[PDB]
């Protein structure tokens, strides 16, 4: 696992914080943030305001979130500077208190390789709830990349990508604060999910990893969007959120908890926005940005994943 | 379209018959036969021992399939003759009635050849339900071959080749029985597939034509195998087999059947087998022979691809 210096940032410090916003609030002066960090083709309101900024909220925090442009479907590794910037920034926005992370999708994957990769957010991040991350990539993003319809961050969450290869190396696939990764063997969007074992996409060692048929029954399904908003999703969110120990605990939630609709506590029309998560961030894939090969790794992660291949050519 | 004889076979009878399987039955003595038509670098087995042969079981069906040598990866015109036959049998020993046809890949192109130009086979054929078909072939020059150094047929499913040529020019375009199609525009080996129209290279005039994207959205992906297996697919298919009209009805699938993942119905294990369908296809493909030109067109199919090139020259 790195631990040496913070890689620097591409980006400036004005674009990283033009990212971030915080719900009633600036991230300079904010109690109980919680960061938010968005999936594949969407923002971060696009992501969670029909689900985790109001629940997040009446749980006693107060949501911030990132956007990085355009949808969340360029460099993951820029996307995480945007997340790594937002931690360090919470973080002294509400006392050196450290804070939680909250994610879906992709957001999960750029949490995980910022903690894998930026060390001085370790001390500041108190835990990470994951909702459907693909920390190895997903095997279905494998035709679009063969078709050229790809962003750089889908190339980037296809199994066996130069960046997971890296993340892998480098010892991202073990929790590096204590995580709880809630999935599904019937996500849609990210396989392998089924084996209720390390095999899995969203599998960290030492986390604390939720597949909902566990819970649940094998029979059970729920979608990938559903894996964030449903009522089983909000009573495992939380219990990470709540727990003493920072993962979400076997006995807070059971068979009593497997609804796969939206949560309880939003409102009507929350539920209907939360159920049709997936719509806009189809479309945002549809009109963005799409190549031919894999975005280069940056220089800090290029040890990590030496022989494969990016747009440039072989890591060397 | 052709209305004579039949072409005379090249093959032996015998050796056409022992490529002939039923699950449980004697081509002579068959319950409800449906024939099976295996894709470019598979046995029938291979193509649908985790999809079709379970499923068209428990619809009732005896699955019945054809296994061209080597892996389906020979002139496709032979590939047909092992076709014909089958149906021939098939149709005697179910007791002189039509029976379907069920196709992935390079077997829709086949089951239309035969259609097209063996007419014997018109009135024994109840309906065909084709599975990613590419009746134009493919634009698309995949990873797996140098250019022009590439198997029998997949030069004549290469776009522009003698043979889709020849198809189209004796009318084999149209639906000669009753034909649904289901495709898919995120198809990554045959393109184009992404207009939902007579552009794509599964369409055909009259038929059902069903491109997964149409119904269920623009990031509903199934590749190639996924056409095949998916439980969208299956739902169609069923539709499919089951409709009184021959063709799928759009009544009977929707927006809930948008499921890519395969099957529901398969067990986990062939769940397994059914996502792993394309890898050691391709691997045969691969493994198998090349040459340097198109197969010749059998004379009955040259007058239809007069100045197309094969490997004997120009045709005349
Ligand atoms: C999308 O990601 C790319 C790749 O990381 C970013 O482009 C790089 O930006 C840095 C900072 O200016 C440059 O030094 C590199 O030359 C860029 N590389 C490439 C290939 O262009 C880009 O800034 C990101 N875009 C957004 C909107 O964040
Ligand atoms: C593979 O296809 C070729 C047709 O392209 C078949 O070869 C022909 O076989 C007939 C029947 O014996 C011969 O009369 C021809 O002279 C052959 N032509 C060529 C170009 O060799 C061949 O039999 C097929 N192989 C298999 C295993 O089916
Ligand atoms: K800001
Ligand atoms: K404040
Ligand atoms: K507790
Ligand atoms: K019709
Ligand atoms: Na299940
Ligand atoms: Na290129
Ligand atoms: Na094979
Ligand atoms: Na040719
Ligand atoms: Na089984």
């Amino acid at each position: 696992l790195p631990s040496g210096s913070d890689p620097a940032f591409s980006q400036p410090k004005s674009v990283l914080d033009a990212g971030l916003t915080c719900q009633g609030a600036s991230p300079s002066s904010v109690s109980k943030p919680i960061l938010l960090v968005p999936g594949t083709g969407t923002t971060g309101p696009q992501s969670f305001d029909s689900n985790w900024i109001p629940l997040s909220t009446q749980l006693g925090y107060t949501p911030c979130w990132i956007s990085p442009p355009p949808f969340m479907l360029n460099d993951t590794q820029v996307n995480t500077e945007y997340m790594v910037n937002a931690i360090t920034a919470l973080y002294a926005g509400s006392g050196n208190n450290k804070l939680p992370v909250l994610t879906w999708s992709q957001g999960g994957l750029v949490a995980q390789w910022g903690l894998t990769f930026f060390p001085s957010i370790r001390s500041k991040v108190d835990r990470l709830m994951a909702f459907a991350p693909d920390y190895k990539g997903t095997v279905l993003a494998g035709p679009l990349d063969a078709l050229a319809v790809s962003a750089p961050s889908v190339w980037q969450q296809t199994t066996g990508s130069a960046l997971t290869t890296a993340l892998r190396n480098a010892g991202g696939l073990t929790q590096i604060v204590p995580t709880t990764n809630l999935y599904s063997a019937t996500d849609e969007i990210v396989q392998p999910q089924v084996s209720n074992s390390p095999l899995d996409s969203s599998y960290l060692f030492n986390g604390k990893n939720v597949q909902a048929q566990a819970v649940c029954g094998p029979l059970f399904v729920i979608d990938h969007a559903g894996s964030l908003t449903s009522q089983f999703s909000y009573v495992v969110g939380r219990s990470a959120l709540r727990s003493t120990t920072g993962q979400a605990r076997s006995a807070d939630y059971g068979i009593t908890d497997c609804n796969p609709l939206p949560a309880n506590d939003l409102t009507p029309e929350q539920k209907v926005a939360a159920a049709a998560l997936l719509a806009p961030a189809a479309a945002a894939i549809v009109a963005g940005p799409k190549q031919n090969c894999e975005p280069d790794l940056m220089p800090y992660a290029r040890p990590f994943a030496v022989g494969k291949r990016t747009c440039s050519g072989i890591v060397t």
